[PDB]
Parts: structure tokens; sequence; C-alpha cells
């Protein structure tokens, strides 16, 4: 039951975050663009009835021209009875009409089909459903389900085009067997199991995996990426995304290794989906809060953002002095319709106790940037002292200042977050971890000294932080105390003398 | 250069956990049992001379009849200069006199031989020496180096005798190519690359590797456990150690499959390594702390304890509600040479707010247990109120007392600590988590109740959980205040009727 009476938004809801207006959102669903209308589509697990998971379950559905102003539109698709669930899937445009739900009146850009899991009491089963105004409202098929195993734990379509095998691809979960399993259609409804994947950290459940070409940077070459949630059991406690990187031929993924990899080394950054239609590289985003906590954090009268939608490419990285990888990389879309309120430039920056940076803007929007190249001089200091900060404050309210802070250490090499907020309470704390580091090698090197640098994007409870060019992501939420929001950011260090040269700051105050 | 002026000792120095009377204690190496002499070994990457990490850095060494009473005995192995390292490595134990040591005047049973990484700059090789006095002494091989790969990233050697291959069997990290190296040798002198092993969780490098037989609880068969520490970039932040279950033939290790699991989900658990020559069951041991912070920790004249000494068992444990898989188990060596000073026994409490486990012990030597099997009642409270905490308080000392929470949430299925203790400062603690979580599956269930078992262990300044029998393993060191340590335990819930039903309750004070 959503209790109108207290709102949250003025100091807690994100500005160019998609949130609903009210009720509970978790995984995003049915990503796509639609290229003749010109528009981004989100569809995501809705219960509007309240700020927690609960049946009825709906797909939710939202449109933005530029991935950061939002429109909330009527549900989408909604469960046959009140025990019932339209659980996670995704959208495919069916531009050849190879289900043979579309005529010639419907334009090939916009033949929409969702493939979703059906969930009912004991049964899980995967369904699919039409549209023929633009991906607002949908017709299920009269034959659903299109694939029933008798199973109560298989969920999570992924569908897309293979070009190469000329057929539909669906990655789905068997979740609880540990198994993504891969099925080849030719018009949607008929599918045929072509294989079974199982790897990386199996956790407590397989869920929401997915499969697509990534480019490599600087080159016409690509690798197959398969995703993979898994919830709970993650070794940052709860729920955690990650990937594997090989090759498909329309029957099997190959990885290249046996490795294991995370996504986003934040807390809360899980259920990641890639936009179907998209024509130049990757592009996606996720559920920015964990499960251990999602359903207790201080908002009203909703729950829940997305993460920005962010570009993935694959780079070859040092992860140690001798050794590169094929790493993922990703970075945050930001479009120029975003306003710069106000910012802070400075260059070749020699850090010191008495030389700390601290922005003196007019007002505050409470959605800031921080863009950071740094080196690390050879200067020997005392061991509390290897280390500067970026300090996120909020506004002096009731006499106190709230503040999350951003840090590197030298000797470490490592960044790190502090998001603990003393005072502020809410059920299921003690699973919401504070503390988190990042390992990184260096950027470059400018002769001898060692060069990161750090991009970094606060929208009033959410903070995602980019380690080295999208190298290394962590996305992580923050509560400050009612009323509270970001106002002033500092960068600040102990040492007397410069340990960090901060080659370039930009601090920009923005808006939608 | 250690101060003798302040002593930690009194407040920190654990009881049964082995620490250096002074200096800086790292992996532990060449573990062994002598069948003759009826004595454990333990050696230890060992700094004299600062309470940090510093060359020249050698073997110390400690002997026990009984893994908890330890006696510190002279430096075993020390570098050639004052540049240089005994690194970590193993002890075998070639009764056949394969090596051509050792003549009718060394039993059998004490034709010890040390394999270890000889660390000078740049440059890391493999090297053996001999003792001829039950492992107190050693004599360096003539032609040290025994493997020498022109490399500055090439240690940790793990040796063992394999009956089938009728052969020595060496693991060892290539450390930065993140390929551990299985070479095969007549005489531990001449030795040949056989396989190279790459999988898991990469993170920046490979150490202390293991290979050795785990009986599967219940049965005469076992499976080969490859064992693998990798630090920094641990996904909890440093150190940490993991592994995998397969099949060796003596010259390739093949796992049965490609997943990645962690050996203990706490902080600091690091380099850990088995004891040779145990005739039942595999028996291992660990560095109790993290690289990111351990030698910053507020412990003085010494730094860093072992873990307690572990028995390691396979079991077929639920891993999610469908599925078993084989699941490394521990459970900490603890035998009847320990006093019991005093006990809290205590059986079928239903948990409530009004009903709190107190102990009123006489006084306290700072080393206390819990052993607790619980069960979760139907019973509907409020979100916050889904948890018991098992609080470990200090003495009252300047008006304050300090403590750490150890708790278990029904509606998450999770064990949680919170080792935060205000007012505690120490270099690079932004990388000391304070907030850890375990997820399992029931241990059994009482008709259609949930049942779960936990074993927790405090000596001081370290603190070791058991999750269901051993099926989740949790190591965490924590500071209290200047002259705090563990009093008293409570076990407390918020719940006005009972959530939790304590089956059996055991809290020990124990002793030396
Ligand atoms: C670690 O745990 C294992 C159990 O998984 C313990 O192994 C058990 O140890 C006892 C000896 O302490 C063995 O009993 C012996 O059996 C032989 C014949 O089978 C008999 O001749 C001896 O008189 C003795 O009774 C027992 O078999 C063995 N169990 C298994 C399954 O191996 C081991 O002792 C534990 N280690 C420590 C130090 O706690
Ligand atoms: C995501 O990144 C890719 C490049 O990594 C961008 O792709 C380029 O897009 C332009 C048009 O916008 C094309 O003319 C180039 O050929 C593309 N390059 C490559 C290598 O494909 C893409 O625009 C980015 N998308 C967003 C929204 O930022
Ligand atoms: C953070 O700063 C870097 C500059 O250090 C930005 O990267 C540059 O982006 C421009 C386009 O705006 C390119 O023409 C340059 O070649 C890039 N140079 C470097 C140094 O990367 C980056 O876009 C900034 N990130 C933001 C605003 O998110
Ligand atoms: O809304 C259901 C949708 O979310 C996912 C991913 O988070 O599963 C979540 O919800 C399920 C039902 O409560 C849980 O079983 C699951 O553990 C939780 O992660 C998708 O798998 C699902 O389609
Ligand atoms: O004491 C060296 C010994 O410790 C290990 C494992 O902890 O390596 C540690 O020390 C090395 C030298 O400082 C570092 O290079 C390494 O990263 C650190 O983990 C063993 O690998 C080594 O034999
Ligand atoms: C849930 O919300 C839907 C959509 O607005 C509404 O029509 C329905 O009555 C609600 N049902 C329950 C059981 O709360
Ligand atoms: C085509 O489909 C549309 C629905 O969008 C329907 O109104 C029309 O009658 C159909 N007939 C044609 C165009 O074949
Ligand atoms: C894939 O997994 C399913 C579920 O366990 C099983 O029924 C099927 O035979 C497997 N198929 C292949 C090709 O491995
Ligand atoms: C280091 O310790 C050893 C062994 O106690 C000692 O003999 C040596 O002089 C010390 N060296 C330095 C550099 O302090
Ligand atoms: C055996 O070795 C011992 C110890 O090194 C030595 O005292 C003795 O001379 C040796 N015996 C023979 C036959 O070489
Ligand atoms: C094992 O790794 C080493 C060192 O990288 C390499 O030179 C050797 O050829 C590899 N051997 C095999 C069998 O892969
Ligand atoms: C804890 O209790 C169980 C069941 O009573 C017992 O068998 C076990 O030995 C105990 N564990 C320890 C470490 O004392
Ligand atoms: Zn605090």
């Amino acid at each position: 039951s959503i209790d109108l009476s207290v709102d949250t938004s003025e100091y807690n809801r994100p500005l160019i975050h998609f949130t609903p207006e009210k009720g509970w959102m978790n995984a995003p669903n049915g990503l796509f663009y639609d290229k003749t209308a010109k528009l981004w589509h989100l569809y995501f697990q809705y219960n509007p009835n309240a700020t927690a998971w609960g049946q009825p379950l709906y797909w939710g559905h939202a449109t933005s021209n530029d991935l950061v102003h939002w429109d909330e539109h009527e549900i989408a698709i909604g469960p046959e009875h009140d025990n019932e669930g339209i659980f996670s899937g995704s959208i495919v445009v069916d531009h050849n009409n190879t289900s043979g739900f579309f005529n010639s009146s419907i334009d090939p850009n916009q033949r929409i089909v969702a493939i979703y899991t059906n969930n009912i009491p004991d049964n899980q089963t995967q369904d699919i459903a039409f549209s023929l105004d633009g991906g607002y409202t949908f017709t299920k098929y009269e034959n659903n389900p299109v694939i029933d195993v008798s199973s109560n734990q298989f969920r999570d379509p992924k569908v897309f085009w293979h070009e190469d095998s000329n057929q539909w691809i669906m990655v789905v979960s068997k979740s609880q067997e540990y198994k993504i399993q891969i099925f080849g259609s030719a018009n949607l409804k008929n599918w045929v199991l072509n294989s079974n994947f199982s790897s990386g950290y199996y956790g407590n459940q397989y869920e929401c995996p997915g499969l697509i070409e990534v480019p490599i940077e600087n080159s016409d070459k690509s690798k197959w990426v398969m995703f993979l949630a898994i919830n709970p059991g993650s070794p940052l406690g709860g729920s955690i995304n990650q990937y594997f990187v090989g090759d498909f031929d329309g029957f099997q993924f190959v990885p290249d290794d046996s490795q294991t990899r995370f996504v986003d080394i934040g807390k809360d950054f899980y259920a990641f989906q890639t936009f179907s239609e998209v024509e130049h590289g990757v592009l996606g985003l996720a559920w920015a809060s964990n499960w251990q906590y999602a359903d207790q954090v201080p908002t009203n009268p909703w729950r829940s953002s997305t993460s920005l939608a962010r570009n993935y490419t694959l780079r070859y990285v040092h992860t140690n002095a001798e050794t590169k990888q094929l790493t993922l990389i990703q970075n945050p879309v930001l479009p120029d319709s975003i306003n710069v309120v106000d910012k802070l430039k400075k260059k070749n920056v020699k850090l010191t106790n008495k030389k700390p940076i601290k922005t003196n803007f007019k007002g505050s929007t409470g959605l800031f940037d921080f863009n950071i190249t740094f080196k690390v001089l050879n200067l020997n200091v005392s061991p509390g002292k290897t280390h500067f900060d970026i300090l996120i404050n909020s506004q002096e309210l009731n006499s106190s200042v709230d503040s999350i802070k951003i840090g590197f250490d030298s000797s470490q090499s490592s960044f790190y977050i502090d998001r603990h907020i003393p005072n502020v309470e809410f059920p299921r704390k003690q699973f919401f971890t504070d503390k988190l580091a990042a390992y990184l090698e260096p950027l470059d090197y400018d002769q001898d000294l060692r060069v990161f640098s750090l991009y970094g994007i606060v929208d009033k409870n959410i903070i995602e932080l980019y380690f080295n060019d999208g190298t290394v992501a962590m996305t992580n939420t923050f509560f400050m105390g009612e009323g509270k929001y970001p106002h002033d950011i500092q960068i600040v260090t102990d040492t007397e003398e410069p340990l960090f040269e901060l080659e370039s700051v930009i601090i920009r105050e923005l808006n939608k």
C-alpha cells in the first residue's frame, strides 16, 4: 500500500536515472530502439501496488529520445491472474514477419515481439506477445507457452536475430540447474534446445542471461560476450552480474578461457540487459540496487532506479605489469541534452593538505560529475597519508553535513568508496556493505610516474564510478539523512608535499 | 625496527593462534608432521627486524604436539645476502632417499627436504635444502637452483610424492602469467615441466598453489583439489584463496567443472597450505590477515597470526533448493588439551526480546567459542526484526564497551558479521571491510522448518566462523580500543514472539 503522504523526491529521487513515479521497479526488460520513431524503449518488472516486489507483476514502460529524459507510459503487459507475473524478458523487431503476426500496414522497424517468462504457481514458461502500435499495447500469442519444460525455475529469455546461422536465438536460464540454455527458432514460436552453458561463479541461481557481439576497440574484430546474473550468493553479498568472452556459431558458446569476471564491482548493478536494434556498438543498463536491501531503502513513493545507459567495448588492458587481457570496457551515455549549470576546471595541480580543491557553486541540483586524470609522484610519505579523497558533501541541515568519500591509495594502486552514513537506519542495513575497493594497473606511464583516470557521476542517491577510461565500473546507491542531498565536492589529501599531481580536474554541476 | 616500549599482547595477542614473539609473519611454509618425534612443524615468512615485510626475509619455525600449543624455535632458513629472501615453499619427507642426502643414521620419517623460492634482485628460482636434525637446521643443496626459468615472477612451490606416476610433483605459480605449473622429478633436483593450469578468478597474480587428494565424507574415494591464492584483486578486496575439484594423473589437473569457489569468504585467510605426512585426511592453515592492511594493524611488538589448523573434507551439499554440489568442507582442529574455564549450556530455547542469552563468567581469557543449532519458526515479523545477533562485548574501559556482532537474517537465509569498531584508527582502514555476509541453504529440515548450525571461535583479535558444520568458513581480524578484549557474549533478538528456536547453545571460555 503506497503512502502518498511522504515524498522523499526533493532530496533523493535521481534526475537522469529512470525511476517509476510510484511503486516498485526491479529488472529492466524488452529494451529496444524504434528506428522509425527514433525512440528508446525501457520496460521493467513493475508492482504499482507497493514499494516492494509483489504479484500481480507487470511490464512497466517508458520512452526516451536521448537515454536521460524518460516519459512513463501505461503498463504494457500484465498477468492473467492476481497470483501470476510477467517476469523478465526481451523484445526483437521481426522485420521480415517470420512470426506471421504483422501485415504490410505495420512498418518493418515496428514489428515488435516481446518474449517473457510467464510466472504462475509451480510453473515458469517462455511466452510471446506482439505490439501493432509501436510497443505501447501487446496481444499474447494464442498458443502460449512457446517453451514449457515442466519447471518452476526457468526464466529470463534474451532473444536476438543471428545472421550467420539465419535464425532467432534465445539464451534463457535453467536457474537452479546452473545452466544457460541456448534455443534456436525460425519463427519465435517453435524452439529447439541447441546447447547448455555452465561456468563462472554459480552462487545460488543463474538469472537474466545475455549473449551479444561486442566490438574490439581500434579494430574491425569482435568477440561474443555471454552475460549472466546470479542472486543470491554474490562474493560481494546478494546480487551481481558476470561475463564470459569467446565465440558463438548459432549453436554453442565457446569461451576463450575459463576465468570468472564481474561486469560491475559495486553492490548495486544487477539484471543487466542490452538494447535491441542499436546500429553502432552495444548499449545496455541494469537495475541499480541489490536484492539484499532493495525493498527497504528510504525512498517513497517509489523504490529503485536503473543505472545510466552504458556503451560496451573490449580492450586489451594490463591486469598486471607483465600481462594484458581482453577486458569488457563500459562508459556512460551522457548526451548534450544534459545542461552544465556550473563548473570548476584545474590543471597540473600538485595536491597538498594546504591546497584542497573545493567547489563553490551558487546552488545545487544534487547532480554532479567529476573527471580527473592524476599521476603518482616519487614521494615517500607515512603509510596513513598515501592517498587522496573526493568528498561529496550535503548542505548543512540542522547543524550537520552528510558525505560519502571516493579515494585512491598509491601503496595499494586501488580506488575505494566509503558510502557509510552515520545515523541513517533501515531494515537489513547489516548487508549494506559500506567500503568497496577496485585494484587497477596504471592507465599509462609518464616516464616512471604511474598515470590513472577516474570519471564519477552523482545523481541524488546513486554514484557511478568509471576507472581508467571504463576499465572497471562500480555502481552504488547511498542514502543521506532526511532533506540532505549532494551540494559541494572537495578533493583533499593529508600529504604536506605533493604525492599526487592532478594533471586535469573537471567538476560540473548538471541538470536535465 | 621494533619498539619494545609498547606491548599490546595483554589485550590483543591470540592465545591458540600462532604468533611470533616479535617481528613480522606472513605465509605459512614447510608444513609437515614428524611421525618419529610425533611433532607438527610450522614454518613461516619471517622478518625479525620490523613489524612489516622486509628483506632479509627468513623461514621462522615453531612446533606443536596438538596444533594449538606452539613452541617458537630459532630461524630455520636464511638468505645469502641482506637484499634477498627465502620466499614461500613446502617440506616433504624423502623416506626412500631419492635425493641421496640421507644415510642410515637418519630415520626415514625424518628425511626432511625444504623446497622454496629464492628471491634475489630481478630473479625468483626454486631451490632445495635438507635437514639432518629433524627440521631445525638446513643445508642448501650445492647445485641450487633446481628450477630457473629466467623470471622474477615464479614462486611458491608445493611438493608431494605421487604414487600412481611414481614421482615427485611440484605445483608452482608463474604468478603474472596466471599459470600454475606442474613439474615432475625422480630425485627433487632435476625437474620436467608437465602442464600449465589457468582458471577461476585471476585478480592481479597467482600465488601459493596446492594440489592434494581430499577425502569424500562416508567414502574411501576422494577428489584432487587444486588450491590457489590471488593477491591483489580479490572480489572482497586484497588477498583471497580459491579452489578447483577434479582429477590428476601425475601430469595434468582436470577440473570436473569450470566453476570459481573461495576457500574462506572472510577478508583474512590467505596463503593456505596443507601439512605433509598426515595419515588420516587433510589438514591445513593460512595467514590470518589481508595484504591491504596487514602491516598497519595496531599490534606490537608482532604482526599477524595463522588461522587455526582445519580438517578438510568434500561433502555433497545443497547450493540451492534443487541442486547439490560436491563442496569443500572445513572444521577447526580443537583438541582436549584446551581447558574449559567456564561454559553456558542451553537447550530448546525460544528466543525473544525478553529472553536474551547472556554469559556471566567470573573473568575473561579473551578466548571463547559458541556452538549453536537453530531453527526458523513460521512467524511473520516486520522486516527490521527478521534476525538474531551474537554480541561479543569487551569489558567497560574509559566508560565504554567495544563490540563485534555476528547475526543471521531469516528473510535472506544469510549470516553476517559487523567488525566496525568506532574510535580505533590505523592506516589503510578504508580497505578494512566491516560488513561481510554468507548465504547458505538450510543444514536440514524439521518437518517444514529450516535448520542451520554455526560454530564460532574468538581469540583476542581474530574470529573464525563455520556455517552448517563447515559448509562455509569466514575468518576476520578485529581491533578493539587500547586495553579492551572480549569479556562476555550475548544472543539477542527484537522479536516479541519467537522467530528462532535455539535447539542447542554451548558458549565456553577457554584457556591453554
Ligand atoms: C580429521 O578428520 C578425519 C575424519 O574425516 C579424522 O580421521 C579419522 O582419524 C582416526 C584416527 O584419529 C581414524 O581411526 C583409526 O582407524 C584405523 C583403521 O581404520 C585404526 O587402526 C586406528 O586405531 C584408528 O581408530 C579414522 O579412521 C579417521 N577417519 C577417517 C574417515 O579417515 C582425523 O583424525 C581428523 N584429524 C584431526 C587431527 O582432527
Ligand atoms: C558507442 O561507442 C561506439 C564507438 O565505440 C560509437 O560508434 C560509432 O558511432 C558513429 C556514429 O555515432 C559511427 O559513425 C562510428 O562508425 C561508430 N564507431 C564504431 C567503431 O562502431 C557509438 O556511437 C556509441 N554510442 C553511443 C550512444 O555513445
Ligand atoms: C573525461 O575527460 C576526458 C579528457 O581527459 C574526455 O575524453 C576526451 O573526449 C573528447 C570528446 O569530448 C575526445 O575528443 C578526446 O580525444 C578524449 N580525450 C581523452 C583525454 O580521453 C572524456 O570524454 C571525459 N569523460 C566524460 C565527460 O564523461
Ligand atoms: O521480477 C522477477 C524477475 O527478477 C529476477 C531477477 O532479479 O528474479 C528476481 O525475482 C524472483 C521472484 O521473486 C526471484 O526468484 C529471484 O531470485 C530474483 O532475483 C528475474 O530472474 C525475474 O524474471
Ligand atoms: O613473503 C613472500 C611470499 O608471500 C607471498 C604470498 O603472500 O607473496 C607476497 O609477498 C611478495 C613480496 O612482497 C609479493 O610480491 C606478493 O604479491 C605478496 O602476496 C608469496 O607469493 C611469497 O613467496
Ligand atoms: C494492482 O495494480 C493494478 C494496476 O494499476 C490495479 O489495476 C490492481 O487493482 C492492483 N491489484 C492489487 C491486488 O493490488
Ligand atoms: C493489417 O493489420 C491492421 C492492424 O494494424 C488491420 O487494421 C488491417 O485490417 C490489416 N489488413 C491489412 C492492411 O492487410
Ligand atoms: C541441456 O540441459 C537440459 C536440462 O538439464 C537437458 O535436459 C538437456 O539434455 C541438455 N542438453 C544438452 C544438449 O546438453
Ligand atoms: C635482521 O635479523 C637478523 C636475524 O635476527 C639479524 O641477524 C640481522 O642483523 C638483522 N638485519 C637488519 C638489516 O636489521
Ligand atoms: C651419515 O650422515 C651423518 C650425518 O650427516 C654423518 O654423521 C655420518 O658420517 C654419515 N654416515 C656415513 C656412512 O657416511
Ligand atoms: C607452460 O607455460 C610455460 C611458461 O609460460 C610455457 O613456456 C610452456 O610452453 C607451457 N607449456 C604448455 C605445455 O602449455
Ligand atoms: C558443535 O556441536 C556439535 C553437535 O553437538 C558437535 O558434534 C561438534 O563437535 C561441536 N563443534 C565444536 C567445534 O566443538
Ligand atoms: Zn560508523
